[PDB]
């Protein structure tokens, strides 16, 4: 019934659990607001490709707080510090960001060292790399994809949900998935990709695949498409691997908007 | 005194930096104190293989804090336990270790969850794997492995010191590299195995090699070897393997009981 996460665009989503519904990675802009990123994959299409699929009240409606993975453009923007209430409850993962944000305006902003409690639910932290070991060797490309962390949700009697983040497949999500054995599992699957590398800087169908076989029983949402430009991988290329590999029935692929009752 | 490195057995030794000393990783049992780990390479050698190389006194006399990267036993033991003045600063990774330390009698034990500061020194956390993706995935081994920290200690005029601690090379190693630029950089080389695996749970000569590579300027030290049982690479290895790559300059292989200048 109540607990539930709808998707809102891109890593945008409203999840809720019990009577709190937390508003993640809010990236709000209209439409083609701002240029691709510069050196990466299509990076002449212009970003967000589409608009959000709900009015700005209907979106910010029942917001109780927000969590905020890291401050890259495409998890928080301009758009996002100003539409906000600044006194809802930020999460957010170090004091770089807590202090950026708090320059924002926000007065409630709370790092998440390892968990927290917010009305009955533990948010966890979990760790992340946001590109491979090649890429984070490169002086150029390193600080540009910095840290990002994933969030455990964890309430009494509610499914206990993993948004992984902005990393690619590493031991960190081996650890969370086997410490905390999550029963919906929220995937940034695009796979961004950097121009002159070969892999991603997040996650796309190979970690799907990869998922479907370590949590056979977990609900998976794959997210993080069709909206910014260099995601090389779209909902279109994610269905018909999830289709061909006869797991349909494990990986939900939610259109903007859309929501999936947890 | 003076800024410098004593390294005293496996991962344990001590920092002098600032006129402040850290006594890293104590694992202080006598000679053939325990079995090999159980189901590790060569378990059936006894740990560990020598016995200290200076007194407890010469040992603990100057120590002013303890640095613990992880509570596995080559790096926290009973001799530990019960000979280091339970008032000492203890640094710890995670809430986990602080209750286990406290719990053993230790009144001052500090998480490092960012950095902290002591004694005009920053201590930092570095992130680590202990052990390789592969080896995360299977349940048995992971929670055996762990979590395990590196630290970066920094000072006004002092060389930035990398205690990368029991990680395989990972994005948290190039991150720390880039971020922090170290000086010097200590690192467990010991190779330690686990039977029916081929990789490593720390590093080894490829990951000297490989940080001659990123950092040439750097003094290197590795350490972590001659004394557990599972530590497939010796100190005789490792010095061929850089005698052999002409980056004998770049590596220091300290005894036991050795003190390198900083
Ligand atoms: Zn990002
Ligand atoms: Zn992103
Ligand atoms: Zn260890
Ligand atoms: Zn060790």
């Amino acid at each position: 019934a109540m607990t539930q996460y709808t998707h809102i665009r891109n890593a945008t989503g409203k999840l809720t659990i019990k009577n709190t519904t937390f508003l993640i990675d809010p990236f709000l802009a209209p439409k083609d607001t701002y240029p691709g990123f510069e050196g990466t994959f299509n990076y002449q299409q212009r970003m967000p490709m589409v608009d959000l699929p709900l009015s700005m009240d209907d979106l910010l409606s029942n917001v109780t707080a927000v969590v905020v993975t890291h401050t890259h453009l495409d998890h928080w923007d301009d758009t996002a510090i100003n539409s906000i209430p600044k006194s809802l409850p930020i999460f957010v993962q170090n004091t770089a960001d807590k202090e950026l944000i708090t320059s924002q305006g926000f007065i409630d902003v709370r790092i998440i060292f390892e968990s927290l409690e917010f009305n009955g639910i533990t948010l966890r932290k979990t760790g992340g790399s946001h590109g491979t070991v090649e890429m984070y060797a490169n002086p150029v490309l390193a600080p540009l994809a910095g840290d990002a962390m994933g969030v455990i949700f964890e309430a009494a009697d509610e499914p206990t949900v993993y948004l992984v983040g902005d990393t690619v497949w590493t031991s960190d999500v081996e650890k969370a998935l086997l410490r905390f054995d999550p029963n919906v599992i929220i995937m940034n699957t695009g796979y961004a990709q950097i121009l002159g590398f070969e892999d991603s800087i997040i996650m796309g169908t190979k970690d799907i695949g990869r998922m479907v076989v370590r949590k056979p029983e977990a609900k998976i949402i794959a997210v993080h498409m069709d909206t910014v430009n260099h995601t090389a991988t779209s909902r279109k290329d994610v269905r018909k691997f999830i289709k061909g590999n006869n797991i349909e029935s494990h990986v939900a692929v939610p259109e903007d908007g859309e929501t999936i009752t947890l």
